[PDB]
């Protein structure tokens, strides 16, 4: 078999019923994260890979950085609400991790202010019981798998990804294999 569980992926003991098709966690805190983000666009080459109807959900984690771990993960609810992901995910990673000028709620906040969004949204946004359940509904998805590490994607609440059995003598072959075993499980 060229796909086998324990290589390329493992398999869940007990699987997830309902869980999206395809779905990542992440943390802006996360060093490999700002690798699939930015170096890789791990997401970008999955998401063409896959058929057009299928549903990629990415959520972020609470379990990297103390306070700002949990405020990240409130912010990227408020991201998920007004649909701004692509404005504010480079700009995160960077405040994090590149500029570390992100070091409170504060600075998470000037991000979505510098990128666009309007103060009275964003805190509108970040008050909202509707992101209150954005926040539930990401830390419930990542209960579900016992996740103690990012990066990681599951398929079909069934199967996780497992990097380690990926070649990474080179960048582009890395991400092709990780991306055609998503598309290999999506279609198991
Ligand atoms: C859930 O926990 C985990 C999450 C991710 C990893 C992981 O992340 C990785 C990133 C890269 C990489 C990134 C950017 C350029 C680049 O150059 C080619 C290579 C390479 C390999 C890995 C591995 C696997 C391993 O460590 O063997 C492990 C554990």
């Amino acid at each position: 078999a060229q796909y086998e569980d324990g290589k390329q992926y493992t398999t869940l003991e007990k699987p997830v019923a309902g869980a999206p098709q395809v779905l990542e966690f992440f943390s802006f805190f996360c060093p490999h994260c700002y690798q699939f983000e930015e170096v890789l666009h791990i997401s970008d080459n999955v998401k063409k890979k896959l058929p057009e109807g299928v549903k990629m959900t990415k959520y972020h984690v609470n379990f990297m950085g103390g306070d700002l771990g949990k405020d990240l993960t409130q912010a990227w609810a408020v991201a998920m609400a007004l649909g701004v992901e692509d404005k504010v995910t480079v700009p995160l990673f960077e405040g994090v991790q590149k500029t570390q000028t992100i070091r409170s709620a504060s600075d998470i906040r000037d991000v979505f202010i510098n990128a666009g969004i309007k103060g009275e949204e964003y805190d509108a946004a970040w008050n909202s019981f509707v992101v209150k359940s954005l926040v539930a509904q990401q830390e419930k998805a990542a209960a579900d798998v016992q996740l103690r590490g990012v990066p990681a994607m599951f398929v079909n609440g069934k199967y996780q990804l497992n990097p380690q059995g990926m070649d990474t003598s080179n960048m582009d072959v890395f991400v092709q294999q990780y991306a055609d075993t998503v598309k290999y499980l999506s279609e198991k």
